[PDB]
């Protein structure tokens, strides 16, 4: 089965907070090969592992100083093999993170490049001489802070840096760079991974004639992949990412996806325009498989939004395939993002059925399938250096990368020591141990959802067409050749009630939620959820 991610349900794991089996407190690959089975327990498709490259990790893995080797605190290669192999005989697919668009200042690219003009790599990199005034070339930003560039006095010229100042963007403007990142890409093709998660796939490229980003509108909606009080969000992003030759790139990456069948791609969109930017990326067959965006991790979380992003999505190419997430390693959980004012444990399982439901791939990111909520973490145990330049207004990442809690016992049975990030004591509650042989618990609700929705094709690539619900209700038809469903949702407290706006021929149950049916009357207990097979 070719095809298998059009529509799969991911396992996103982060390395450094699964499990650590070595008792120096960071989570490492043969932690995450002990729970392997746990994670196909799940019912899920495959996994997809957050960088454990060779890495200094001040940006904790997003920073690679070796592309092709694993890092020491992670484990070895031979590690990462094992895992490979025990997740292929549990059934898993295994996607591997690619942090392609920049390294660290650590890595030997970039250590070349900066000792002058003329050696080799002098152009592997964006640089630029400063303005007459010797302020940097323009006025791009960097998401973590500062200005996008930063000056070097070996080459008396700044260098660009969409994030970290140890993080120097890739210039792809310079053909051997890009074929380079292929390769390094081949290398782990050639291990046998089953697939690619696309680091900022859309900051590939930047304009060459580096011109300025105009502002945005004082009241317009800000970007949704920063928080508010980020100066980032202040301009327009049109030049420093996003250009018209990364599509021609991604066709290429494509390329090399299509030597190995079987494979897939997920990118991770970060622009002004999400939905037509993963739509444009995904579409023609011939680039990106599929995508996902900041629309579903933001503040918004109503059916009237939901609908709106559905609608917005349905707008574009029809032949576009998106990744669906909730949750992961740079926002806060859903359980708090969203249902902070929401009931702790109800109000998860009915929005784990709308993320299910949705029509494309899903990221179910570590710790949601329990309900975990966003961890609090003290500015003394602070690690994510994001975390440090907009305190106390964002407080960075952390909060979502918190060690997973196994058991009850200390430091949630996560390692014999003090892990890297202290561990919550609320998720302690919620630990796999005490969640396992409940039925009225999250995980068992997950589980359920899942092998619901594997047995059901129109819930794994079928069509979706919204229904009128009503406001306070999420409804829509999935249809795949012989089945069609309709599926309503109550993401609200109250009780929500409607007129069918199709004939339903008999009620699907699933996961011990509730929902009565009377003539064309359907009702809706608080966060619960329907399916029904349409007549
Ligand atoms: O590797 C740097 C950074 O990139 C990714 O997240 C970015 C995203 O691409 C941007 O659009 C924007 O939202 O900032 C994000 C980081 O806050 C990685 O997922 C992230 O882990 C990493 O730090
Ligand atoms: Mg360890």
């Amino acid at each position: 089965n070719m095809m298998w991610w059009r529509g799969g349900v991911i396992y996103q794991i982060y390395p450094r907070s699964f499990l650590d089996s070595r008792g120096d407190g960071v989570g490492d690959l043969n932690g995450i090969t002990e729970k392997l089975d746990y994670v196909a327990s799940l019912n899920v498709d495959g996994i997809w592992l957050s960088p454990f490259f060779t890495s200094p990790m001040l940006d904790f893995g997003y920073d690679v100083s070796d592309y092709r080797d694993v890092d020491p605190m992670f484990g070895t290669l031979e590690d990462f093999k094992a895992l490979l192999e025990k997740a292929h005989s549990l059934g898993l697919k295994v996607m591997i993170d690619q942090v392609i668009s920049h390294t660290s200042d650590q890595h030997p690219w970039f250590q070349e490049s900066r000792q002058n003009r003329t050696n080799p790599k002098a152009d592997w990199f964006v640089w630029a001489d400063p303005k007459p005034d010797g302020t940097p070339p323009n006025n791009w930003l960097s998401i973590f802070g500062g200005s996008a560039w930063t000056f070097d006095s070996r080459r008396q010229q700044y260098y660009l840096h969409n994030f970290l100042t140890s993080q120097p963007d890739v210039n792809f403007h310079h053909p051997e760079a890009r074929q380079a990142q292929l390769d390094n890409m081949r290398f782990w093709l050639d291990l046998g991974v089953d697939g690619f998660r696309l680091d900022t796939v859309n900051f590939y490229f930047h304009d060459a004639e580096l011109r300025d980003n105009p502002p945005v509108p004082k009241g317009e909606a800000k970007t949704l992949g920063a928080p508010e009080a980020n100066p980032y969000t202040w301009q327009r992003h049109v030049y420093d990412l996003s250009r018209p030759e990364n599509l021609d790139f991604l066709k290429d990456l494509r390329a090399l996806m299509d030597e190995y069948p079987g494979t897939t791609t997920v990118g991770q969109i970060g622009d002004d325009n999400p939905l037509e930017r993963m739509a444009e990326y995904t579409a023609g067959g011939d680039k990106l498989h599929m995508a996902y965006t900041f629309d579903l991790l933001n503040m918004p979380h109503s059916a009237s939004y939901l609908r709106e992003v559905i609608e917005r999505f349905q707008r574009l190419a029809g032949d576009a395939w998106p990744c669906w997430a909730t949750s992961n390693h740079d926002v806060v959980r859903s359980a708090t993002r969203w249902g902070a004012d929401e009931d702790p444990h109800a109000y998860p399982k009915v929005m784990l059925a709308v993320l299910f439901s949705l029509r494309g791939s899903v990221c179910l990111y570590q710790g949601e399938e329990l309900g975990l909520p966003e961890a609090d973490v003290p500015f003394e145990r602070i690690q994510d250096p994001y975390g440090k330049v907009l305190w106390p207004e964002f407080k960075g990442r952390d909060g979502c990368r918190t060690p997973m809690p196994w058991t009850d016992g200390e430091q949630g049975g996560f390692s014999p020591v003090e892990p890297w990030l202290p561990m919550e004591a609320r998720h302690l509650e919620l630990a796999v141990s005490r969640q396992q042989d409940d039925p009225n618990a999250t995980l068992n609700t997950v589980r359920a959802l899942l092998a619901f929705r594997r047995s059901h094709p129109a819930l794994f690539d079928g069509d979706l067409s919204l229904v009128d619900v009503g406001d306070d209700l999420l409804g829509f038809t999935r249809q795949k050749g012989d089945e069609t469903l309709l599926c309503v949702f109550n993401l609200t407290g109250q009780e929500q009630q409607t007129t069918l706006p199709v004939e339903v021929a008999s009620d699907l149950p699933v996961a011990h939620f509730t929902a009565t049916r009377d003539g064309s009357t359907l009702t809706l207990p608080a966060y619960q959820a329907a399916f029904m097979q349409v007549a």
